[PDB]
């Protein structure tokens, strides 16, 4: 269909820019950066020889641009190239270079809200066995797409009931680690799937041990007795995670990783999720029992509220995109 | 290259040249309707099958003209497919027909083709109402692709079990699904770079064999010829062996393993349908018997590259 790039939050912290997309640009609302070119999402197309694909050897970050300024993108890049490091993958590009081009293709999108994919992935020029590392060609792929809510506006505001996932575990880190962002999501899917069959909003899902590990696209954050915590281990090192714990901080409590067993989880004062895609929310239930009174907790609510206003005042965590 | 001189008597590519006027001839794509050259095969980034991974396969291969296992590769698909609630676009007959016509276009005798199934580019992961999803098949047609080289068909291959990482279980990801997800075979492949291996063999949770990057294990003791049962692909190659071990005399059974079964094995041997059979004479180091290839696993290999040109229900005739 027609693309949406704006609305009206119920929320008063949140608030999208008032513009309007130019029609006469193909790349107006959305674009994608695909071996030196600015193309049309219908033309973001890779080959079915890289090995991003066939073999998934690839890693990613997922930043944001709001209101015109792209939020914490040094520390994305930086986590980027950690990842791919951590994967053996020397990037093609410097971390300024990736920058310049990732900010570049905002621009063109003229979107004020957005979402910036930057992949890299192992290439097309070698399989997977090849020993020679100077015959690996790594490329680069990026998206600028409109900003997308994992919650409604009324979720945010109301909490979302979450589910622990039973037929499915969390990828062990001594297989396919979490802590490197990546494509392989067999059981963030099945943990998605259990959600149709229980009736349920949102999984979180569970590791070897039984400890909370994260959901598809989110970190969950346990507040119990003015203590922070959010899962160590089988969770991404999420950017919004490391947000909600300094935001935490500020607010004079304790904010730390930390495994966290089920029985934790029922019992806390306060759950939330966080993640770039729809910032922060309460998890007011989890498995049809209520967190406390069901309702969102005043720290989550003050969470929230600082994330949105770390998204608007000016600061080093801003970089504005010259449209 | 598309064929070879392989030094092997029960190894032989077909005698002919491909029309360099067709711009298909050599390899090919099928994306979305299109028959295209390799250049041109590329999927939407868009496609949950690149960004999740939201997609199975299989990979079947063509010797002197004939699909081998055709019925049985696509069968294989279709219940990986639903093992994941896809809900392929088209019938295993229509699958059948494009791939072969597919094979027929690239004038390939011998190839690898490769059938994959997605959630498509035309819903997000988190959409509930699944009449929105429109899964995507896609096909390719390459040369036929060698795991190992013919000399080390014929004098074995040094196998690694990985240490620094083990097969996902099948709690998470599962590996009797076939899938594109191979963050653990990747770093199990780096794992024998750094250690100077050949290959690489991983075990599961509770350490016990599982399989390798691109193939299944067998091991061979007292006339008895097993292979790991729960974290391995239910391997057409592998069904094959086990087949051919039966008809040898031989009891042939899927079964737990353990690594000192495995260094204490009369023989092992490693199978693929990218690269058919060959032998594992080593595994860190330590000599399986005598070192050298076994006489079951020899004649297992022969027999297997005969029930490639022998007529049979076997094989798929392509119509070029
Ligand atoms: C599995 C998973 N966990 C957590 C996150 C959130 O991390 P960040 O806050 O850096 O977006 C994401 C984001 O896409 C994700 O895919
Ligand atoms: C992980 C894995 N195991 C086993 C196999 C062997 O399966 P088959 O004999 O059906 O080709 C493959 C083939 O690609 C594979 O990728």
């Amino acid at each position: 269909p027609e693309i949406v790039y704006t609305h009206d939050t119920g929320l008063d912290y949140i608030t999208y820019s008032d513009y309007e997309l130019d029609p006469a640009n193909p790349l107006a609302g959305g674009a994608a950066w695909i071996e030196g070119a600015f193309v049309p999402p219908s033309e973001a197309r890779i080959s079915i020889f890289d090995q991003g694909f066939y073999t998934s050897d690839a890693t990613y970050t997922t930043f944001h641009v709001w209101n015109g300024n792209a939020f914490r993108l040094g520390d994305h890049i930086e986590r980027l190239f950690s990842n791919a490091e951590s994967i053996r993958l020397i990037p093609p590009l410097t971390q300024d270079e990736v920058k310049e081009i990732a900010l570049e293709l905002v621009a063109k999108t003229e979107l004020r809200e957005a979402m910036v994919t930057v992949t890299i992935t192992r290439g097309y020029s070698s399989t997977p066995f090849e020993r020679d590392i100077t015959k690996h060609r790594p490329q680069v792929y990026m998206s600028a797409c409109p900003y997308q809510w994992i919650v409604p506006f009324d979720r945010i505001r109301d909490g979302v009931h979450l589910m622990v996932a039973q037929s499915v575990r969390r990828t062990p880190r001594s297989s396919i680690d979490p802590q490197v962002k990546n494509f392989q999501w067999g059981d963030l899917i099945r943990a998605i799937q259990e959600t149709h069959d229980r009736g349920f909003e949102l999984p979180l899902l569970l590791d070897c041990d039984n400890l909370l590990a994260e959901g598809p696209g989110f970190n969950v954050v346990v507040i119990k007795d003015g203590v922070v915590r959010s899962p160590g281990r089988a969770a991404l090192p999420g950017i919004t995670r490391k947000t909600v714990l300094e935001i935490a901080e500020s607010l004079g409590h304790e904010a730390i990783l930390a495994d966290i067993t089920p029985a934790e989880l029922y019992d806390a004062d306060e759950v939330l999720g966080c993640s770039t895609g729809g910032g922060v929310w309460p998890f007011v239930s989890v498995d049809g029992n209520s967190i406390s009174d069901g309702v969102p907790g005043p720290v989550t609510q003050s969470i929230i509220r600082r994330y949105w206003e770390l998204n608007v005042e000016p600061s080093s965590l801003l970089t504005p995109v010259q449209y």
